[PDB]
């Protein structure tokens, strides 16, 4: 049977647990290795929105908050209140925000827990991974409120940003990953009922709050990082309807703005970073069609209405994933190979194009990596 | 008549009475419909009047403040407001909502209740209007929340007593059920608005401000529960409405309700009159959605043998002679509530003492406060 709708390669993952169950060697004992990597996430205490000692404008703990990194107090005010852009200086008042790092552990140690239950289907996984979303979304007093208001604030800044939805990328993951312990022992109908409901509030806030507004309209990668973030959130609410519509009519729109007719990606080529930039706007596209593929819509092989399929925009880069030396733009620290081997994969095996799941392969990634996101992908670990 | 915030029984007869052409109905609906006039003209409000912003800095985050509390001149940004009882802080004029949110209710109540009553689509197409733009417009629509309630700029707790502020407004998302079925409303007005309230529900139940406003033994937390009770009706959870009144309104009320019938939570008061009846009546507006599901909260003793008809019974005598109060109302007692009240209970309960007392005080005919219309039956 397929594996519930989520966020995750649900071909892989199926045939993880399919020849888990079935004792096939390599699988087992990849997945021993996985579980022994998981051991920290069970032990782990569940993480809360609530550590900070800083308040938001809310004055509530409960609200996420992160500082927009190049922004500082104006100490030509008094109170510096309409904080102030210095390009390229990180302010050291992001460290007051500890959700800034508190949501990506989270995010790993549910995902993690979340797919080795789906894998193994051994309770003690459910029961790990059930406890981190108790904490970090239902509690009264630890979950966090449904919004994302505050994610890289600008204090005192009398417009309000929209930028720093993508923060919301790991923790609605693990939503996602939530759909995976449903059925467990753990996970009652209570429990569910509260994800439903904070989900179903979540969305409500994205579809209809004026920042969720503007994310929604962004040409550009900050849109497409929200509209799969949007899928993620719609999956787990079992939304397949609002899915179709958004991959229809939001997503294949926005992907063609950011490309040209050479292929590249305009906006991210002028970043100092502008190869993990391009590979970032394009995970995007394959984190939606995770999510799109298993309900029958293949996102990397769809023509946009003028014709783009972001297929050119992996046929720009691959001469350069196979050979980063020969990139020209600003890459001002050393390109992550792996991330091409996942992206090369994923649209690889969804365009038929052998030559690049070959290169994904002989890319490859380390068998032994600790990194929860690539634990379906041991077809590219042998 | 649909469940809703409202005398189902009065507007009922009224409306039956009113197709049946008797004439003493037809004429004071006549005058009604004179008196909605201003409300069909009226320019539809939004809580985005507001100039100052809020913490959020999104104008559709309704926020008043807290009258009494004042810049600290000390301080440097005076950040941390501090309390100087007695004197109101005029900054309170900087938020339009607080006189809006009451503007627009009223208007809506108003125009809804005329629909239901008369058909006309004028009304229904006026009232669609206004719940259009104060609920559910992408710019003009409040968000569903009361975050900044009655704040208090700098204090570093969360306040949850401003939340009383959201009975004018929630007794208008209840009236847009009469208008459904019209031409005016579409099923697409009513996803929207429908998706806003379970949004506000959850905010309610769920936020740290709704919590505790959710365990409040005070008048606060009734009139949280009466606000309550209003959203869930129009959810239609009729079964959350059960279980809020037996777990948490009877409860409440039992806690606040001594052995002779006073309530000395507002006998303490500069006030005491009027906030007895203020208190009771959050019971009055929670019974009229209770009992339109069978649950009678006059005459339901909660557990410890408390009645909400102990409390009436206790006032009745200083509403038949104001003047033989003994604490402090420092300014003259509104009459018309009494009767509004005491002819709720006195239905609910039989009692034709305060039923009859109740039409003795009566209410001014040609009265052009929205919440009487139901009470023809007082303005005889």
């Amino acid at each position: 049977a397929s594996a519930p709708l989520g966020p995750f390669n649900a071909t892989l993952l199926e045939q993880l647990k399919n020849d888990y169950q079935k004792g096939e060697k390599e699988v087992t004992r990849y997945i021993e290795l996985q579980e022994k990597v998981a051991e920290k996430y069970i032990k782990m205490t569940p993480l809360s929105v609530t550590a900070k000692k800083k308040l938001p404008p809310s004055k509530d703990p409960r609200d996420y908050m992160t500082l927009s990194p190049y922004w500082w107090p104006d100490s030509t005010k008094i109170d510096g209140l309409p904080y102030i852009r210095k390009n390229g200086e990180r302010n050291p008042e992001v460290y007051e925000y500890p959700e800034r790092e508190n949501a990506n552990r989270f995010g790993d140690a549910a995902y993690c827990l979340g797919v080795l239950y789906y894998i193994t289907g051994k309770e003690v996984y459910a029961k790990a991974c059930a406890n981190h979303l108790r904490t970090w979304f239902t509690d009264p007093k630890l979950g966090m409120n449904p919004n994302m208001t505050y994610a890289q604030a600008v204090p005192g800044m009398k417009k309000m940003r929209g930028s720093g939805f993508i923060d919301s990328r790991r923790f609605s993951r693990a939503l996602g990953v939530a759909k995976l312990i449903e059925g467990s022992k753990s996970w009652t109908p209570s429990d569910k009922k509260k994800l439903d409901d904070w989900a179903t509030a979540f969305c409500y806030w994205m579809e209809n709050s004026t920042q969720g507004q503007r994310e929604s309209h962004a040409a550009n990668n900050h849109g497409l990082w929200y509209e799969a973030i949007h899928l993620m959130v719609l999956a787990y609410l079992d939304r397949t309807d609002r899915i179709r519509e958004v991959a229809e009519q939001s997503i294949l729109p926005k992907m063609g703005a950011q490309i040209a007719d050479d292929g590249s990606l305009p906006q991210e080529l002028k970043r100092t970073l502008s190869l993990h930039y391009s590979t970032f706007a394009l995970e995007a596209l394959m984190e939606a069609n995770q999510i799109t593929s298993q309900i029958g819509i293949n996102l990397w092989s769809t023509p946009a209405s003028n014709g783009k399929v972001a297929s050119q925009a992996v046929d720009y880069l691959y001469p350069f994933y196979l050979n980063p030396e020969d990139w020209k733009f600003k890459q001002i620290k050393p390109f992550d190979q792996s991330r091409a081997a996942i992206l090369l994969y994923e649209a690889g095996t969804a365009l038929g194009n052998q030559k690049y799941v070959d290169t994904a392969k002989r890319i490859g990634l380390k068998y032994s990596t600790s990194d929860v996101e690539t634990i379906p992908y041991l077809v590219l670990k042998k």
